[PDB]
């Protein structure tokens, strides 16, 4: 048996390990109801300007990225797009969400929405932390 | 502006989002020196049976996916993973390692290993946690 190093993205490679610990858990742990939840923010011709991507799976929303357009900050837009979030993953009878992040000013926001912080790690080598959060429904 | 609600994945409307938001990060944080890192276990015809999909930013190793095959469990191939990927995150200069978790078996894999836990949460709709923990280098 040959263990290969890479530092090269590979599709195939990644789903070649991906898919079995997918089938692994579904097996052991059931299914996972994993289901996309993305908000997009679109103009008047219908581009996307920023939004919010994440899904819910086993009882809980993740939100993986949230980006406010810098012509639409400060004016509740990121509050706006985890409302739509919570609305949504309640409505599909999750527990709660969780959220991840290293900018102080989203994290600010994301205490002052009603996450509570989880747990840390630091610091990065740029000298910022990670901080995990989450919010019960 | 319009905020449109969507449960289909899109990946130009992930991107879309994703884009703007790494070149927030880069201008706000400096660059994130992003680089996959996997070991893929290969039989003798070259397929993929399992492995671990990573990267290293910002000084630290994550560990995204480690799936062990069925036939090589209870034989330190896990921790092998674990140890060929905290060797290469060593050589690029990284300061730790991170990874996460809802089975309770990797958690005393990763526990005994050398992870210490960060912080967890829980319960999710099956019944079991989350945990993340840290290996500081």
């Amino acid at each position: 048996m040959n263990f290969v190093l890479s530092d090269v993205a590979d599709a195939e490679a990644e789903k070649a390990i991906r898919d079995p610990l997918v089938a692994y858990n579904l097996a052991r742990f059931g299914e996972s109801d994993k289901r996309d939840l993305n908000i997009t923010i679109r103009n008047d011709d219908n581009s996307v300007t920023g939004g919010l991507v994440g899904h819910t799976a086993r009882g809980w929303l993740y939100v993986q990225l949230l980006f406010v357009p810098e012509a639409m900050r400060g004016q509740g837009i990121a509050p706006k797009l985890l409302a739509m979030a919570e609305e949504e993953a309640r409505k599909r009878g999750c527990m709660g969400a969780y959220i991840d992040t290293m900018n102080p000013d989203a994290l600010r926001t994301y205490e002052r929405y009603g996450f509570t912080k989880i747990g840390s790690l630091g610091p990065l080598s740029s000298g910022q932390s990670i901080t995990w959060l989450e919010k019960r429904f």
